[PDB]
């Protein structure tokens, strides 16, 4: 499998491989501020982290991931529109070449310049790859970065790139607090859809956050010299590692907030 972002095997091909890429609920969409209601059976969203156990970080040649401790109760994401128990297993980012783009999630067809992803899996299914054949398998918080003022709890995860520039790289990273990445509000819109690369899998509640966080033009362009290919071949720029919005078909997106 040799998909990616360029134009030769970016999202407009996945699609011969991955034939679940013209389904009926795929990811990112587009929300629509206006056309998303309020939903008063949402119950309050927990996102229960104190106890979370980092471990390394990763870059997969698509983006980098900084992978947890998920063989206990440890880092926990319950509640909003979710029944049981989802543990946190990794969170990653999309960005963009230029700060006008880079976010999968648009509202109101704005694009951020990035987006994070943390990824939970639900724990009735027992491990992540059961998890993932499952409609109701992961939760995900996704949150918007915009370039403004730099994000303290950020920088830790800026600071290593340099350690894993290449695909197949990783470095240790212990003790990382994930609560440091978060927005005051966890407002947010949710809806059913999927993972927004190849397996393309039907699997995920979407929680997107409303409000975004602020990060500075320095940290992004550290993002933006990752690269995609490994150690000593052509360098191509980690940039741009974003799927553009997808029909939202039979689906209604609901606001956690009025
Ligand atoms: C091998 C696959 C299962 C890895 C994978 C994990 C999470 C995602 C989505 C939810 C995302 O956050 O982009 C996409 C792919
Ligand atoms: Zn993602």
């Amino acid at each position: 499998h040799h998909w990616g972002y360029g134009k030769h095997n970016g999202p407009e091909h996945w699609h011969k491989d991955f034939p679940i890429a013209k389904g009926e609920r795929q990811s990112p969409v587009d929300i629509d501020t206006h056309t998303a209601k309020y939903d008063p059976s949402l119950k309050p969203l927990s996102v229960s982290y104190d106890q979370a156990t980092s471990l390394r970080i990763l870059n997969n040649g698509h983006a980098f991931n900084v992978e947890f401790d998920d063989s206990q109760d440890k880092a926990v994401l319950k509640g909003g529109p979710l029944d049981g128990t989802y543990r946190l297993i990794q969170f990653h980012f999309h960005w963009g070449s230029l700060d006008g783009q880079g976010s999968e999630h648009t509202v109101d067809k704005k694009k951020y310049a990035a987006e994070l992803h943390l990824v939970h899996w639900n724990t009735k299914y027992g491990d992540f790859g059961k998890a993932v054949q499952q409609p109701d398998g992961l939760a995900v918080l996704g949150i918007f970065l915009k370039v403004g003022s730099a994000k303290p709890g950020l920088q830790k995860v800026v600071d290593v790139l340099d350690s894993i520039k290449t695909k197949g790289k990783s470095a240790d990273f212990t003790n990382f607090d994930p609560r440091g990445l978060l927005p005051e509000s966890l407002d947010y819109w949710t809806y059913p859809g999927s993972l927004t690369t190849p397996p393309l899998l039907e699997c995920v509640t979407w929680i997107v956050l409303k409000e975004p966080i602020s990060v500075s033009s320095e940290q992004v362009l550290k993002f933006r010299k990752l690269n995609f290919n490994g150690e000593g071949e052509p360098e191509e720029l980690m940039v741009d590692n974003w799927r553009p919005a997808q029909p939202l078909k039979n689906r209604q997106i609901k606001a956690s907030f009025k």
